[PDB]
Formats: structure tokens, C-alpha cells, sequence
């Protein structure tokens, strides 16, 4: 019973007024009770709680005795120390109490039956100005529902809601602290979002619409409640379709997800039932777009795959090259010590000798190893699935070969970002000759369109006149030819990209604002010479700027690199596997490495050693320092740039030939949403890559793709443009800068409501352009001009040459006239004093809280 | 082959200097090496790390690569967060390491072992960089640590020299050390647990009929043979659930292995299900039998061809530290309910075969079921003092339906022909008796400490009633007319508030000091007692803003009456609340709200409340947050509370339940705590001296039973040492004579001697505090230069006339900032002597007994 919908008739309005909450509630109530969740009336804990005592009680074939009830209640259902993760451990990993009665007998409660999940009692309940619906599953509130009226912008109603994150908790509302699922309607606009205490996941962009297999949107208040207020879609959603990782991190999938896992499950059945094992009709493939949730959804539906009575064994299978900090964490506690980037078997054959256990989590390397040297293995004989979670190639198709001649009764499923077709598999297998139909897609237009991944801000820095020749040649043999200190690796080439990146990495990663967190980057690089070149540079420039002035804030760069089997002998849109076995590199390389590790541990306070166990430690702890900005930047070759996951990550800086699907992995290290602060993902590069861009959006997508992908220019920022796939205008940040001039001149002098709802609107788009233009070099230029002040003899220009502009582009520059930097900050001001203060519409107006945020906070010294 | 050896042929001196620790360092290395220890040369912690390695990879069969041995170091065996708990834990519990390998292959790395005990490496090491200390090396890891002193040093002394230290962290692994002068040897564990640190926990090595084994020589040759010290280690150490670190004395050890020889004998034979198969120990009241018998019954679990050993105990017994531990082993199954269903579960449990349960619950089973699939298997039980009432029932029904059993009992006070009141003995019921370790033995060792017992005689109204020995007339004085009079009630209850600090030994500024415990008759002189308590004490609150109230508590439920007869057993008292009588309960309730609202606990009235109740009260009145425990029968036959040294009694004990109950206060402490107080308001003379000859002989009184003031006070002979004890009024004269004040100790000769004098000054004032004479006597050393108000007052708290007032100002006493000059001039001394002619070895400071009176800063800072 699919619960994303294949095919759906929308439902047609009540006649009845639908403007106000009031009209919302009552149609939300009515429908969900005509759906069969019985309305009940609550007006205290204590009348909820009797409620509990009810459900928990049918739905365990038990009779509680008062005493036995209050210590259930304070041990184990409503503990007075238990915060919102307690609460979502307890509904999602610890939903069984081992309860001892008065008579010391033991009985096993459960707060939700999951094997039977229709067996359940749902019921709503209404608030006891805040028009709030909650669902009540075995008497838990587990889903609130926030109904507003239909003028105002969904955003600033979210906003308002997470504007204080003072959320107390008290003896007479504590059974709230069980709270899944959020939903925000306004009638035309429905959002769905996970109660969740990380606010690095809190922000309105993790906010979800529901939607049909088609990935097309279910915005309408009563065709969600049609679709995914469904007893048995709800109750899916919230048992099988949540993920509550190692993290403590509560996710709800998204419908694309949900979608792909319940196809590739109800596939495994049907091949099952069929008895049509071991083909490609057996199983599929999945096509979600690069950073859309592969890693998330490929390892809950192996999960969910262990559920199935029949299957003996599910095998989920990542590149060890896609490992990083949080993956190893989580894998470790379904595979102990079998995942990471070695070549042993051992922890697999132990895993697979495991009684009581089905998921099995490895590496398509340690696979290969494993099926070479094995041939007498019982699990060849028995009912296997396998989840290939973006396994490239290199090694897989090797793993291909003896998968199909080993395994005996197989269902084989992969999930990709970048497909093998017909038009790269000049040297490889196709996707669907390997796994058979596409089950599901999600591509990147969808993504986009969904703002569930960022665009791209793709440009060559040609500002290197002496080298333009090396950084614009198509000629492979060339190209692999230059790799050396005459051509790409010439100190002067290295010194000026290199001080590019000191003067420019603050501007990139938004850390320009002075009580700005900002975000952090990385540097890929052609070479272990490169990277080695970058890093002594980079050292050596900030050594230098550190004696010339006191008041040098350095940036922490580190480095990871290993031994590539083909660096030679390849081609060039595949990124090169780099080993965990360190003694495979030249000396000079290992002895960098090294220097470079000494330097992380005398920095960190860690003991990383030489050793394969090392570099293995020094790895993990890398990806952990990269992702939380411990490191500001990461220099690398091949590594951390097809599956590492960072959020806070915003700049990629690359002097390095990538093409089609590894360059679209690479670019995609920046693709991660986070809030309004991250627009898109910075993508500079040293090497004209602007035709190989076009290449590989056009090989995922069609002729029309790019325009989707890759951001606006300048001039188009500064003077307006028009979205071709919303069809929308959007106001160039001088014509905002006109307007405000122009309607709003004010010293302090404001106005009225209607001037002020006016400014707030025009401020906000200044806001978001001022913050979308401060990722453009042009933008950069013109804001660090508005600095100079001089007379007669005394210091000049600086700016031209670090600028790379001309005496005539200066010229013109000083023609531009923008607000003074005091009267932004009025403005700022001014726009902060309409917070909230407690006629005219403020329904429509939306704040930029997150960009707001970016304020003077206790930074102090 | 017992570690506890029935006969030893003491060794013969090699006949060389036998004066200095290098003298007895040599020859306990040579025994030492001659008992197969190999004696290694190590000079630091990478040496030591060295051979740890090559110990730890021989025992296991794997050999560590050097990146995987620092991993291993790092993670498992020396952690730079981990303290000596952590090495304790590592050791008794977590001493296999699940190692994974660069390979990532799975190997189970033991530290010691535990199966196959003489697999392990034993090594010897002495001190690296003047310090005289020889170390026992198991697996390489240090775990025995032995302090050589020169002969003529007193073992107190030198134990009060060394014991948180910090680094060589390998020595975190310390498990027993070891103090030795030559003639006297003493072993104790390495513990965090300060309570458990004192001279009094050190122990003798000794011989399964309890004679010591004091020689260095003969400690080597019998505690240090591999064979005996491994088992000590490894076998003879509890680690519990407060992770505290216990080493069983060796009477403890000879009953554990000849029960557990007894089982092997008799399966053997096939000789099972006959009081020849098992057996019974007599260890006194207090000497560790709930400690020792739990023991035994988790090392019977590892005789392979046992299938369940049950553990039983009295419901009675139970208190907060008993429950946590049976609480690892038998989950939510051992409490003061009748109920069966964990018990049940338990039995049901597979990969497991240690049964904890009560004789309550197990007679309860018994009665009901009789289609157990444990009847049938091989069985053992080990009975912990089972105060014989439900007792009767349960050997019954358990000799009917088990089939293939080993039973023991554990008792400190055994049932003879002379005291069977209808149950069957000891020796009918077990057999024969497998080791005995008794009252005269345990003082004699100080492992128990004696009992100084009054009447109050006080109340001349009253006495008539309070000295009557006939049972039918005691049983009806339990009235307002008689026994619960309320003047007699008033008056008993002054003298206890009035009385608490200084029997308590709260007296002196900063003292910590101990707890009391007050055990009545009836329901309704727990009521009447508590009441009077309160209003005498709200009474004493409005007449003083200066009064520090106590913190009294009560517990009690129902009984039954003269159910099997006796005034002698304890009558158990039901944990269902609901059997009392409604005024017992209301009143009980509203003790329990009183409780909740001081503690800020929420115990409600139902069982489950009790219950809850019960466990909090015990860790209370065990941790002094409760200063006075009101009973009527409960914690008082089983509950162990080292820091309670009072009971006061105003009920009719008799033989069995009189030393039980009494036996509350005998836990050794420290040097403060030099026997246990028994003051009653009822005469039981005569009932103590029927009780303790019960369980010894005409003469155990005079071992068992405390001097008179007088002998204190001036001087006797102690019969069991055949020692003079100075008087305290000598010791203060030769104090007055010899040392006038701070000048004349001058010289080391009179620095010494006045040691020695001071020394026994502070011993006798505080064996003092405990007489009332005494606490007269000090009182008086205030009162007046007239005021009659005060004088008037004296003399009716201290029940003193005109003509005994009059001889007690004769009684010169020394000043009370004499004392105090004394006292700091001796601090003095013992600060010069850790610094470093006279000869210092026989001199013992007291080290306990001084801290109780140094009125330190965590004190003075009272405002
Ligand atoms: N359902 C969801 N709810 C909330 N956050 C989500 C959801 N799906 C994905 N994310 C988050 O989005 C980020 C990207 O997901 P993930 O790493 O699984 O992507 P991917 O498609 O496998 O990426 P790549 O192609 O780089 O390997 C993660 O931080 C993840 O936790
Ligand atoms: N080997 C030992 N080392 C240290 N302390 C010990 C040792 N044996 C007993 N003790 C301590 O002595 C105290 C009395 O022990 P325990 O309660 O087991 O005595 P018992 O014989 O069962 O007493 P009772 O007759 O009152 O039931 C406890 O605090 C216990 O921890
Ligand atoms: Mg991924
Ligand atoms: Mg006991």
C-alpha cells in the first residue's frame, strides 16, 4: 500500500468560509475525524494522562492498579528529568518498558505496536491566537499541527514560532515533550518538519511540502490531509519513515525518499513471491541527485529490508572513499569495527557469523576482497539483498562479476547521483544493465525547484595572464604533460592563487560581519606536488603576514592525501581512489604528510601516528574538524570529495580537471542547504572549467538544465532579471538601493504602518541582495573601495593590484553611489525597532530573521 | 586442596641478622624465589610495560604489533582517566579485553587467568630509586605490594605512616597490601573507601582453627605460595556493587572452601539429599557471614556440574546495601513481599545459576509449585542466618521436593537442644559442623567489637515493673498504667535526649561522631516515644533559639503475638501495611509525611511506599542523615551500620534475638569507636549474661562484656592479655607529675614517654565518654561559683543526691586548657617524628582519636 501516491484526484472545497484558523481547525478536525481519528475533548495532563492510561492499557491487554499506573508514569512514560531527545529515544529505540507489577510478574509495554501498525488508537485534540491540532497516537501527542490564517507568509509564521527557542516545559504540559512531527498550514500552503533540539536543522529551509511519487507537491491544507494525515500514511511516516540516528539527530524523509524505499521494498516481495531471484528484473535503481539524502535513504531501506521474514541477509554497501565522521559513527553500531578504508574481511566474515542479526554494513572494497578469496560461504545460499549506496566503479565492477556468480538468491538495488549511460560507459557497465528498471528519480531540477539542494556559482578566476594558456587547454596529454614546477606547479602560479585564496576566503565563506559564524572551504587539487605546493604556501604567505602585522588573524589549513592506483593510466571524469595504505606514496610525499600531521597534532592536542592506524584515526578526526569548522580550510587530491556531508561548508576552490560525474561530486561538497545566510555553493576555480560545467549539468539533465543549475551573473544581481523556471522578476540590488533612497530618505524619521510594512519588504530584498552579491569578486571590489580618504603626498593605490583592476575600471567605480555603511546599520536598526513591538495587512511581510541573526552577539573582545 | 591449612609445622630462622628491612627484604625475596616467583630487575614504567607485554602475549597466544600494543595500552590497560577503582573494576570484572586487531580480527585478551589460576606469570620487583617494599607481579601487573619495617617498630605505627598520589600508574592495579615488622604481618585491601582504611580492617593470616600466622617467615610460606595468594586474589575478593574492594579474612575463606569441598565430596559419593551432604558455620554475629556465605554461593555456580544455587535470606535481614547487590543477581525479586513471580522468572533464566531470594518467598514456592523443573536438578543452597519461623515449613516441603540437594546453613547464634522452642537444631537440620570462628575468637581479633551494657536504674517508681522476670505480667504492663506510663515515657525519653551526643561521642567540637538506635516493646511505645520525642524536643526549640534538634525516625508493621511462643525470637513484622490496626497506620502515615517533607521524599502509604520507605531509612540511619531510629522489631537482626555504636532498649530481649539486636553496635570502626553502648530501661543483667553463655561458656562474660568505671578510672588486669591497664586517674597524676607543661618535654627521652603517657590519656578519656559517672563528673568541671538554678539543675539531670555531689568536687581534674596544651604539643612531636638518641620504634601515635579532635577549618568557618 504505497503511501506516496502514484496517482491522486484533488478534493474540492467546502463552500464554507476558509479564510480564517477557525475555518481551517474545523475542516482539519472534520476531515481527519471522517478519516477515522476520534475527536476527544483534553483540558488538563491529567485528563490526557487518564487517556494514556486507556490506550497503553488496550493496546497491551493489561489492567494498571493506581500505584503500578504513577510509578509507570514517573519511571518510565513521564520522567520529570526527560527532555524532547528522552522522549523521541523512548518513541523510536526504546518503546518497550519492561514493566514489574505489584505481584513482581513482568510484562512488556509498548508505547506503539510496529508490526501491526493499524492496531494503534489515533485521536486529535484541539488547544488548551495559538489554533493548534494535535494528534494523539495511543494518547501520545506525537503530531501539532499550527493553523494560521490565509494571508500570512508560512515563512514568518515558522519564523515566530522559533523566534524564542525558550520552549519550558512544566508538570501540566510534559506529555508535549513527545512531539515527532510539525506541521504549519495556512490553507494553500502546507509544511511538514521533525521536533528536533539541533538547530543546525531548524531552519525553515528543512521545512518539507508532501507530495506524489511524481515528486509533484501536495500544497492544499485538505488534499494533505487527504494524503498525508492517512492513518496508515501518518503512522508509516512517523514508525518507519523517521530516522532517529547516532547523533541523537530526528529526520523525517522526505516523499522522494519515502517513495524510492517502499518501491524498492514491495520490489524485493514481489521478485520474492514470483520466485524470479538473481536477474536484473529482480531488483533496480534508484536516481536521486547528488547530496538529495542517497546516505540517509539507502541505509534505512537495507534496514527496513531486515524486516522482511523471508530475507536472510541485507548487505549495505558504500564506497570507503564516501566515509566520513558521522557515516563511521553510525555504521559502527550495526558493523563494529568493519567500516573504514582498509582491505580486511576479517570484521565482515565475523559479522556474517552473527546470530539474531541481518544487516551487514561494508565497503565495495572489502565485498571484492571478500567474494575473491571465499567460495564456500553459506550466505551465497541464502535470501540476500544488497543496497549499493553511490558504489562508482573501479572496484565494482569486479564485485559485479562475482556477486552474480556466488550469490545464489539475490535482489541487487543501487542509489545515484550521476548514472552510468551509454555516453559514459565507453570503459564501464551501465547503470541499468547492472541493476535493471529506474525504480524512482529525483533529479536536480526537482531538487532545485524544491530548494532540498543549493545552485552553483561556477567562475574562473582568469586572472593570471602569464598562465592562461596551461588553464585554458583541452588537450589531455598536455594537460597530465604540465603537472610540474615549469607549468601548473611554477611558484609564481602557486603564490598568486594561493594569496587569492587568503584575500578572498572570508568574502567567500561569509565571515566578513563581524559577530558572523560564517562557513568554511576546501581546496582540490590536481596532485600530491600540488597540494604539497598549496600547503607550503599557504604557510609560508601567512608566516609572512604575521610578522608584517600584529593584528593577523591566520586560518587553519589542513591537508589528506594518499596513494592513487591510477593516476597515469585512466581518463579524466572519474575521481582517482586514493589508498588508506600509506607506504604505497614516495617518500617525499609520506615525509609532507607527516610534517603536516606533527603540525595538525601540536595544533589539536591528538597523537595521530604514521602508521595505516594513524592515518585512519588522523581521517575521522579530519572530517569531524572539517564539518564543525575546526579547520577552515582542507587541502586535498581525490578525498572528501564524493560523499563527505557538510552543511557549513560554502566554497570550493579548484585547480584541478574535473569532468562530468566527478565533477558534479566535487561541486556538490558545497550543495548542502543550511539556512538563508547560504544561497548557493561557491564553486572558483583556477582552471577554466565553464565547458566541462555545461558538460556534466547536460549528461544529468538536458540542453536546459545549466540555466537551472548555475546562478545569475553580476550585472543581472545588480540590475534585475527574470526567473525562467518560477517566471518571476526579480529586483536588482541598485534598483532596491534607488527605491530606498528615494521613498525612504528618513535621518530616524520613519513614518506610518503603511511606510513601515513598505520598508520592512524593500529592506528585506536589500538584505537578501546585498547577501547573495557579497559571493561576487565584482561586488567585493565596489564594497572594499568605499575605505580611501587622501591629500596631497601621501599612500595610494594597494587596491588595483590586489583587485586586479586597471586605473580605468577605477575610473568608473567611484561613479557608483551606494547607502553609507552608518546608514545600512539605521536602516538595520530601524528594521530591527518593527521586531514585533507587542491598521494595514502584515499578513504577506516575511523578516530575515537567519540574515538578521548575522548581528553584534557577545563577540565583545 | 584448602588455602586455609588445618595443620602448619611453623619454619626455623637461617640464623643472620633478622633487625633490619634489608634483613627481612633478602630473606622474603629468597622464600619468595624458593616458592617459584621469579625475581626481575625493573627500574621504570617502560620496563614494567615491557614485560607486562610479554606476559600478557604469552598467556594469550598473540603477539602485538607496536602500534597495536600502544592501542591496547592506551585503551584498555593503562588509560591515563583511569583511577585505582577503575583497575579494582578491571581486575574482579572487566579483565578480558575484546580486541581488535590491525587485521581487525577479534581476539579476547585476559588479564589474569580465573580458570586455569597457575597458567599465570608470578614475578617478584623491588623498590626502583630510604623506602624497603618487595612487589608480587601477576601477569606482569603489580597487584600485591608488601612495607618491610625493622623489628623494633610498632605495626599501628607504621601502618599509620603510609595510607591519592598520582603517577608510576601501573600501581593502580594494587589489590593487597602488606605490613610486616618481622615478627607481626598484617594484610588489608587497597581501597578508595576511607571507611574501610582504619588499623581495625588490617587482618592476621591464619589457620582454619583461627591461630595466627603472625611471622614474616610463616606468612611466606603459607599466605604467599602461589597457589594460596592467587585464590586470595582472585577468589577471596569481593568487588561490590558500592565498588568497594574486600579481602576475606581466613576464617571467611575456611568455611567457603569446605562448603565447596563438601558439594564435590558428596556429588562425588552421589551421597546428595542427606544432612551428611551438606553442612553448618558457626561465625558469630557481625564477623562477615552475610559477606562470606553470598560468596560461597556464587564460587558454587562454578562447579560445572551444579545447575542452581540458591541464596536465601530472612526478609528481616534486608537493608539498603543488601538489596542493591541481590539487585544485580536477581532483578526486582528480593524484598520484603510474599510474592513468587520473580523468583519464578528467575529460576526460568537461562546462562545462569545464582538464585537470591527470601526463606519467605522460597516457602511460599515450595507450597504452591511441585512440577518444577528445578526439583529434579543439581542444586545448591546456602542459608544466610534464616531466623527460624518460616524456616520449619520451608525444610519441610524442601526435603520433600528437591531431589538432588546441598544445603548449609550460616547462624551466629546456633539452635542447641537447650534452646530448640519447638524447631529442630542446628546440627538435626544440616549435619555437622564445617568451621566455627566464635564471639571469643572475633574479640580477641578485634574484628568485632564488645558491649559495655546498663540498666538506667533511675526511675524508683518504675523499677518494680522494669526488674520483673515473669512473662505473663510483662506481657500485660504493656499499658499507660504501667510500661507505657506516660512519666516513665517522659523520663526515659529526657535521658535519651539529654545523653545522645555524649553516648554518641558528638561531644567534642567537630566531631562527626555516630548514630543511635532505640528499640521498644510494642507499636505503642514506638508511638508514645516518637510522640514525646517531638514535643519535648518542640518544647526545648521554643525555651533555646540555640537548640540543634536530632532527626528521629520510625518504622514498624504488624506482628502476630505468642504465634510459637518465645520473648527470646525477634517477631517478624509483615511488609503489608495493611494488617495494622488503623490507628498504627495513621500514625505511621503521619511519621512518613513528617519523613518526606525533611528528605524531600514522597513515599506513600501502599505497600509499594513501605517498601520504598524502608530502603531509604536504612541507607539513612546507615549514612547518619537519621540520628535516632525508633524500632519495634526491625533492623535488628541483620542491618549493618559501622557508624551506629548505641542502642537503647525498652523491650524484654532474651538469648538469640538479645545479641542479635544488641550486635547492631558491634561493627568495628576506628580508634574512636571502642565497643558498642547498650542502655536499657529494662534490667537484662541477667538476660545478657543467659544469652552470651548460651553461645560460649561460664567465662565468655568477662571477654564479651565491657569494665566498670572504677577499673577505668584507676586501674585493672586484663585476664585475655594478661596486661595492667592504667587508670585514667593514674595517667593523669603521672601526666601532672613527670610533665608539669610545655618546658620538661624538652629532651627526645621525655618527648617519648610523654607519647606514650598522652597516648593513653586519649584512650582513656575516650573509653570514659561512654560512662555516665564520667560525663557527671566532666559536667560538674562548669557549674558554678554559686547558682542554685544550676546546681539544681545538675543534680537532677545527672539523678545525683546531695552527698554524691559533695565527694565529685574533691575530684581534681586537670584544666581544660592543659588538655589542650598537651594535645598540641603532642601534634607537635608527631609532626617532628614524619620528619625523620632515643629509639622512636615501639612508639604509636593515635592517629584516629586526634583527628576526632583537631577542630579543623571545615569546621571553624561557622557563623
Ligand atoms: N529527510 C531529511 N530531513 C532532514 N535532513 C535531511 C533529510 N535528507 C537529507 N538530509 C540531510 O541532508 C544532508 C545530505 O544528505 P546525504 O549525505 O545523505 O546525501 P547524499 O545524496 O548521499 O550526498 P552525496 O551525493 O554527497 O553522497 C545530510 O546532512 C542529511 O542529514
Ligand atoms: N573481609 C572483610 N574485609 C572488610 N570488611 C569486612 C570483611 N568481612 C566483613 N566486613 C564488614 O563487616 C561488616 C559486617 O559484615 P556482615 O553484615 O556481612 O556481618 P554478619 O555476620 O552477616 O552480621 P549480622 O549477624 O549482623 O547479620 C560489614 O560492613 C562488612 O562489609
Ligand atoms: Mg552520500
Ligand atoms: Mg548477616
Amino acid at each position: 500500500n504505497f503511501i506516496v501516491l502514484d496517482k491522486y484526484i484533488k478534493a474540492e472545497p467546502t463552500g464554507d468560509s476558509y479564510q480564517s484558523e477557525s475555518d481551517l481547525e474545523r475542516e482539519l478536525i472534520q476531515d481527519l475525524r471522517n478519516q477515522g481519528y476520534e475527536f476527544i475533548s483534553v483540558k488538563s495532563q491529567s485528563a490526557m494522562l487518564a487517556n494514556v492510561r486507556e490506550q497503553l492499557q488496550n493496546l497491551n491487554g493489561v489492567v494498571f492498579n493506581d500505584s503500578e499506573w504513577r510509578r509507570f508514569t514517573e519511571q518510565y512514560l513521564d520522567n520529570p528529568s526527560d527532555g524532547i531527545l528522552d522522549k523521541t529515544r523512548k518513541i523510536h529505540i526504546d518503546y518497550i518498558c519492561d514493566f514489574i507489577f505489584d505481584d513482581e510478574r513482568l510484562e512488556n509495554i509498548y508505547l506503539i505496536d510496529k508490526k501491526n501498525l493499524m492496531r494503534n488508537k489515533v485521536q486529535i485534540i484541539q488547544q488548551f491566537n495559538r489554533y493548534d491540532v494535535t494528534i494523539l497516537v495511543n494518547g501520545l501527542p506525537l503530531v501539532q499541527i499550527h493553523l494560521k490564517k490565509r494571508g500570512v507568509a508560512i515563512r514568518e509564521a515558522f519564523n515566530q514560532i522559533h523566534r524564542y527557542s525558550k520552549e519550558s516545559f512544566n508538570s501540566e504540559n510534559s506529555l508535549f515533550k513527545y512531539l515527532q512531527l510539525f506541521v504549519i498550514s495556512n490553507g494553500t500552503d502546507t509544511r511538514y518538519f521533525a521536533n528536533t533540539t539541533k538547530r543546525d536543522k531548524n531552519s525553515f529551509d528543512f521545512t518539507m511540502n508532501w507530495a506524489k511519487s511524481d515528486n509533484t507537491l501536495i500544497k492544499d491544507l485538505k488534499d494533505f490531509t487527504a494524503t498525508c494525515f492517512q492513518k496508515h500514511t501518518l503512522l508509516n511516516v512517523l514508525v518507519n519513515y523517521s530516522v532517529f540516528d547516532s547523533s541523537q539527530t530526528l529526520l523525517v524523509m522526505r516523499p522522494y525518499q519515502i517513495a524510492a524505499t517502499e518501491r524498492i521494498l514491495w520490489k524485493i516481495k514481489s521478485s520474492f513471491t514470483a520466485k524470479n531471484w538473481s536477474k536484473p528484473e529482480s531488483g533496480g535503481y534508484i536516481w536521486h541527485t547528488t547530496g538529495s539524502g542517497k546516505t540517509l535513504t539507502s541505509f534505512k531501506a537495507a534496514r527496513l529490508a531486515t524486516e522482511l521474514d523471508f530475507i536472510d541477509k541485507v548487505f549495505f554497501v558504500v564506497d570507503r572513499k564516501d566515509l566520513d565522521y558521522q557515516t563511521m559513527k553510525e555504521y559502527q553500531r550495526f558493523s563494529p569495527d568493519s567500516v573504514n578504508g582498509s582491505e580486511n574481511t576479517a570484521g565482515l566474515k565475523r559479522n556474517l557469523d552473527k546470530d539474531d542479526n541481518k544487516i551487514i554494513v561494508t565497503t565495495i572494497q572489502k565485498l571484492n576482497n571478500l567474494m575473491k578469496a571465499e567460495s564456500d560461504l553459506p550466505v551465497y545460499n541464502q535470501q540476500v539483498v544488497f543496497i549499493f549506496d553511490e558504489c562508482h566503479r573501479s572496484q565494482f565492477g569486479e564485485a559485479q562479476k562475482n556477486l552474480k556468480k556466488k550469490f545464489k538468491r539475490y535482489y541487487q538495488f543501487g542509489f545515484t547521483g550521476t548514472p552510468i549511460f551509454p555516453e559514459n560507459a565507453l570503459g564501464s557497465e551501465t547503470t541499468a544493465s547492472v541493476f535493471g528498471r529506474e525504480l524512482h528519480s529525483y533529479v536536480i531540477t526537482d531538487a532545485i525547484r524544491d530548494e532540498k539542494v543549493l545552485k552553483f556559482k561556477v567562475d574562473y578566476n582568469d586572472v593570471r595572464p602569464q598562465f592562461k594558456s596551461l588553464e585554458t587547454e583541452t588537450d589531455e596529454k598536455k594537460l597530465s604533460a604540465a603537472e610540474n614546477q615549469q607549468a601548473f606547479l611554477h611558484p609564481m602560479r602557486i603564490q598568486e592563487i594561493t594569496q587569492y585564496i587568503l584575500n578572498n576566503f572570508r568574502q567567500k565563506t561569509h565571515r566578513t560581519f563581524p559577530g558572523s559564524k560564517g562557513f568554511n572551504a576546501m581546496l582540490a587539487v590536481s596532485s600530491v606536488d600540488a597540494a604539497k605546493a598549496y600547503y607550503a604556501t599557504f604557510k609560508r604567505l601567512q608566516e609572512e603576514a604575521a610578522n608584517k602585522s600584529a593584528t593577523y588573524k591566520p586560518l587553519r589549513i589542513a591537508t589528506i592525501f594518499s596513494f592513487a592506483a591510477n593516476e597515469e593510466q585512466n581518463a579524466i571524469g572519474e575521481i582517482s581512489d586514493e589508498t588508506f595504505d600509506t607506504s604505497a606514496m614516495d617518500s617525499s610525499a609520506k615525509e609532507f604528510l607527516d610534517a603536516a600531521i606533527r603540525e595538525y597534532n601540536s595544533h589539536f592536542k591528538t597523537n595521530f601516528s604514521t602508521d595505516s592506524n594513524g592515518f585512519q584515526n588522523y581521517y575521522r578526526d579530519l572530517a569531524q574538524r572539517v564539518k564543525n569548522q575546526d579547520i577552515d580550510l582542507l587541502i586535498v587530491v581525490g578525498m572528501f570529495l564524493t560523499g563527505f556531508d557538510a552543511p557549513t561548508l560554502n566554497t570550493l576552490f579548484v585547480d584541478k580537471n574535473l569532468r562530468y560525474h566527478g565533477l558534479m561530486q566535487a561541486f556538490s561538497r558545497t550543495n548542502r542547504i543550511y539556512d538563508a545566510t547560504k544561497t548557493f555553493g561557491n564553486i572558483v576555480t583556477f582552471r577554466d572549467l565553464e565547458r566541462s560545467t555545461i558538460d556534466a549539468i547536460t549528461l544529468f539533465g538536458d540542453k536546459n538544465t545549466k540555466n537551472v543549475v548555475l546562478e545569475k551573473s553580476y550585472t543581472e544581481y545588480m540590475e534585475g532579471f527574470t526567473d525562467a523556471a518560477t517566471g518571476e522578476a526579480k529586483r536588482g540590488f541598485m534598483t532596491v538601493v534607488s527605491e530606498l533612497e528615494q521613498r525612504f530618505p528618513d535621518p530616524t524619521s520613519i513614518e506610518s504602518e503603511k511606510e513601515k510594512k513598505d520598508f520592512v519588504k524593500l529592506f528585506g530584498e536589500y538584505l537578501r541582495a546585498e547577501n547573495i552579491l557579497q559571493n561576487y569578486d565584482e561586488f567585493a571590489t565596489l564594497k572594499a573601495l568605499q575605505q580611501i580618504d587622501l591629500s596631497d603626498p601621501v599612500a595610494v593605490e594597494k587596491f588595483k593590484a590586489e583587485h586586479y583592476v586597471d586605473d580605468e575600471k577605477f575610473a568608473e567605480l567611484q561613479t557608483i553611489r551606494l547607502p553609507a555603511d552608518r546608514k545600512i546599520q539605521d536602516y538595520r536598526s530601524a528594521y530591527n525597532d518593527i521586531r514585533d513591538w507587542q491598521t494595514t495587512d502584515w499578513d504577506d511581510v516575511v523578516f530575515e530573521v537567519d540574515l538578521l541573526k548575522s548581528q553584534e552577539i557577545n563577540l565583545d573582545y
